[PDB]
């Protein structure tokens, strides 16, 4: 079975929207979300549908852009670093589970390069 997905709201977690978090939603997430390689990353890994009995034995910190998008829309994060870390976790999980040269790894690397370009333009 699949684990429960990562939470996207938490009634006890303080909320904030800094100018950097605004940029992360309106520029960074939006740019990656519309990219041709976004589709594997727009929702949690469905280990049932993909028949991956070991995925959630290996990956204990799952993350995906659908979760990040909802977190940003909900003002779930306090700071930009929490959101940046979620993106980095998502890419890292792909690199852990898969192998060099797999199509999905090359897709993740292309999205990560674009992510890094856009993050370098974060407002100060
Ligand atoms: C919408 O959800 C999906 C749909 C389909 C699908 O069957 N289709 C139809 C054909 C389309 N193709 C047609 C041909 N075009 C050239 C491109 C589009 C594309 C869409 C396949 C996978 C989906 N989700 C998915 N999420 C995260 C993954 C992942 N898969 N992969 C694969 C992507 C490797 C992994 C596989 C195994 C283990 C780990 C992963 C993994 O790391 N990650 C992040």
């Amino acid at each position: 079975t699949n684990p429960p997905p990562p939470e996207t709201s938490n009634p006890n977690k303080p909320k904030r929207q800094t100018n950097q978090l605004q940029y992360l939603l309106r520029v960074v997430l939006k740019t990656l979300w519309k990219h041709q390689f976004a589709w594997p990353f727009q929702q949690p890994v469905d280990a049932v549908k993909l028949n991956l009995p070991d995925y959630y034995k290996i990956i204990k910190t799952p993350m995906d852009m659908g979760t990040i998008k909802k977190r940003l829309e909900n003002n779930y994060y306090w700071n930009a670093q929490e959101c940046i870390q979620d993106f980095n976790t998502m890419f890292t999980n792909c690199y852990i589970y898969n192998k060099p040269g797999d199509d999905i790894v090359l897709m993740a690397e292309a999205l990560e390069k674009l992510f890094l370009q856009k993050i370098n333009e974060l407002p100060t």
